[PDB]
């Protein structure tokens, strides 16, 4: 037991959120002050290690772009709490009613804050490995952050989003991440649409190591479809940081695309 450890009784479970094969989620309160995320186990179903884990890499990070770990529960019922992330999943939120309002800015922007919490895991000597617009979680005002930590390693497979050495070789990266990080800024200019629309598993992986990347997504600049293949190089050391990458799209508008003009969609 560590500082991370409150009562169960300090909480209180209310509204379901999710299901799963290790446990749910649901909208809480604690101490009847904050409204809180829980994600509770199913007590038998996952190690009390693997269940947590996940969690002892939240303690050891933060950032206002990552998700803030509050406390941990640590006999079954077994939760996790963490900050409440209003809007859900980022691939959600996409997809949702608001989704075909948002054009470049709001989603250059959002990139922005996700590129600047992956900066700090950057910094912070880690990797992610499933880095993804439905592992990013959504606030009010657009606010994005980076949860699912549940594979996050020091370093000492869903292929679509996955960097090609590491899915074939398990060399996962920052520079990995970085690989997915560009895709995620496809799902992003597409407003949540799959990765490599009508290729399967085995199609991508044979593609993606041919050397065939994702074409510019319809109303993109081409300027962003650019740093999207600066993220996809074969080669993982020659691919950006997240730290060129949190400035590049923090200054997009007046220093790489200063002439946008909105579209249909972007
Ligand atoms: C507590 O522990 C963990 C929780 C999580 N997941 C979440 C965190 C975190 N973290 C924070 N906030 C979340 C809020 C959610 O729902 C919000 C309501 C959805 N709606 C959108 C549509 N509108 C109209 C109604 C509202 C949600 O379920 C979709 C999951 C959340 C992860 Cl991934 C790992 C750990 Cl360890």
């Amino acid at each position: 037991k560590d500082a991370w450890e409150i009562p169960r009784e300090s909480l209180r479970l209310e509204v379901k959120l999710g299901q799963g094969c290790f446990g749910e989620v649901w909208m809480g309160t604690w101490n009847g002050t904050t409204r809180v995320a829980i994600k509770t186990l199913k007590p038998g179903t996952m190690s009390p290690e693997a269940f947590l884990q996940e969690a002892q890499v939240m303690k050891k990070l933060r950032h206002e772009k990552l998700v803030q770990l509050y406390a941990v529960v640590s006999e079954e019922p077994i939760y996790i709490v963490t900050e409440y992330m209003s809007k859900g999943s980022l691939l959600d939120f996409l997809k949702g009613e608001t989704g075909k309002y948002l054009r470049l800015p709001q989603l250059v922007d959002m990139a922005a804050q996700i590129a600047s919490g992956m900066a700090y895991v950057e910094r912070m000597n880690y990797v992610h490995r499933d880095l993804r617009a439905a592992n990013i979680l959504v606030g009010e005002n657009l606010v994005c952050k980076v949860t699912d930590f549940g594979l996050a390693r020091l370093i000492e497979f869903p292929i679509k989003w996955t960097a090609p050495e590491a899915a074939l070789y398990g060399r996962f990266t920052i520079k990995s991440d970085v690989w997915s990080f560009g895709i995620l800024l496809t799902e992003l200019t597409t407003k949540g649409r799959v990765p490599y629309p009508g290729m399967v598993n085995r199609e991508v992986l044979d593609q993606v190591e041919r050397g065939y990347r994702m074409p510019c997504p319809p109303e993109c600049p081409e300027s962003l479809h650019d740093l999207m293949c600066q993220c996809w190089r074969k080669e993982p050391e020659e691919r950006p940081t997240f730290e060129y990458l949190q400035a590049f799209l923090e200054d997009y508008f007046t220093s790489t695309e200063p002439q946008y003009q909105p579209g249909e969609n972007l």
